[PDB]
């Protein structure tokens, strides 16, 4: 329950500060949409995550399902980040992302 997501949520966190992390949370499946721009696929989200490096990180929601998670996130330039993942085989997938700010 909370642990899983912690992991998952300090995951992101700690890919956030790191770029390349990033890149190797993401698989084809994976699609993302900042300000009705799209990002879809592998290249895609690490061609991403690379415009991300240009930049206090607060949970507002978490939602949990043993396959998959469900999180809304608080960017602060202030703007809000929903991630949904799913864990596999003690890794964790972006399985879509969206930040509308």
């Amino acid at each position: 329950m909370s642990e899983e997501a912690k992991i998952a949520i300090e995951l992101f966190k700690e890919a956030m500060k790191d770029p390349e992390r990033f890149k190797e949370m993401c698989s084809p499946d994976t699609r993302i949409e900042s300000n009705g721009q799209e990002y879809r696929g592998s290249e895609e989200c690490k061609k991403f995550a690379e415009e991300m490096k240009k930049t206090e990180v607060r949970v507002e929601r978490y939602r949990s399902d043993g396959d998959r998670f469900e999180i809304e996130l608080r960017v602060n330039k202030t703007f809000r980040m929903e991630i949904r993942m799913r864990k596999v085989n003690g890794e964790f997938r972006i399985e879509e992302m969206r930040l509308h700010g």
